[PDB]
């Protein structure tokens, strides 16, 4: 009935490119320590690390697959990818062997509800973009920004208003779906954006109403020029908040973004969240991998 947000970091191999321009790693990684190093004598701890030798598979299973457990039982989640841009959070969100999570999280909760047969299941999903306070509905796109309104009920449950909703009976459906959002995306960068697709489980007792919520999001880049003037920061604020056990029970500043809006029934509280900090090993990439460390720190 409540839980910590849970923070993992996953480190990239350096990249061909990196490479050829005469970078190497900055980092020393310690996934069994749960720990990394940055440069000579930056440490951090985070609840799970994760080595550049982790494939897809190991990142669902040590950060994912336990809250699609939770989402099943009616509660509330997030997975967000957060990091500099170049970092990977489109690779581990895995919504644009090689897939990332969502697919994965997807094939296995139409495996949950085959194997639920006492209960009758409805699933539908939305594809929202975030980019300067005003959502775009990547299912739609016809949908003019002003006619979606994010609102909040009298339960603190959160309620879309205008979004485009679509049931889906397996991963097919969802893959396709995913496909035309983005496609739609294009025909203005994606590093400045946001997306959330967030999925909707409806659950009835007998013959396959409780209803839950699962939301995949893929940040815009963290990466700054050099208070709460963007939402990454409004976004850092809330889990600090939640964090903090001076805070934590006190008022807190969901309101302050879109992005916090959206998630304010499914962040920390009694909702299980998780966010995955990727950072670049790369040397040239140092200052943003050290932010990158230091907000996913203020989130535990
Ligand atoms: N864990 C990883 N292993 C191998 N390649 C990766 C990994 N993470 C990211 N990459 C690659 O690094 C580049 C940037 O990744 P991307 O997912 O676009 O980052 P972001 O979404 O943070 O900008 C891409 O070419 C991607 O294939
Ligand atoms: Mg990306």
């Amino acid at each position: 009935e409540e839980a910590p947000v849970r923070v993992a970091l996953r480190v990239r191999p350096l990249l061909p490119k990196e490479l050829l321009h005469g970078h190497q790693s900055c980092l020393q990684v310690e996934p069994g320590l749960g720990r990394v190093t940055l440069g000579r004598d930056r440490h951090f701890g985070f609840h799970v690390v994760l080595a550049e030798d982790a494939g897809q598979e190991a990142v669902y299973q040590a950060c994912v697959q336990p809250l699609l457990e939770a989402f099943f039982e009616g509660f509330n989640a997030t997975v967000f990818a957060y990091g500099q841009t170049g970092s990977g959070k489109t690779y581990t969100m895995g919504e644009a062997d090689e897939q990332g999570i969502v697919p994965r999280a997807m094939a296995e909760a139409f495996k949950l509800i085959d194997e639920n047969d006492l209960l009758d299941c409805l699933v539908h999903v939305s594809y929202l973009e975030v980019y300067k306070e005003e959502f775009r509905d990547l299912l739609e796109v016809g949908t003019a920004s002003r006619d979606i309104q994010l609102r909040e009920d009298e339960r603190g449950n959160v309620v879309l208003c205008g979004v485009k909703e679509v049931d889906v009976e397996g991963l097919d459906e969802v893959l396709s779906l995913l496909e035309m959002g983005n496609a739609a995306r294009h025909t203005h960068l994606s590093s400045r954006s946001h997306t959330v697709f967030t999925v909707t489980l409806k659950q009835r007792g007998r013959a396959p109403l409780l209803v839950s919520k699962f939301h995949f999001v893929d940040l815009a880049g963290s990466e700054r020029v050099l208070q709460i003037n963007s939402s990454l920061l409004a976004l850092g604020n809330v889990i600090s908040a939640l964090g903090d056990p001076q805070r934590r029970g006190s008022n807190i500043p969901y309101r302050d973004s879109k992005i916090t809006r959206i998630l304010k029934d499914s962040l920390g509280g009694n909702a299980k969240t998780v966010m995955i900090a990727c950072v670049s090993p790369s040397s040239s990439d140092f200052d943003e991998t050290l932010n990158t460390l230091n907000y996913a720190s203020r989130a535990q």
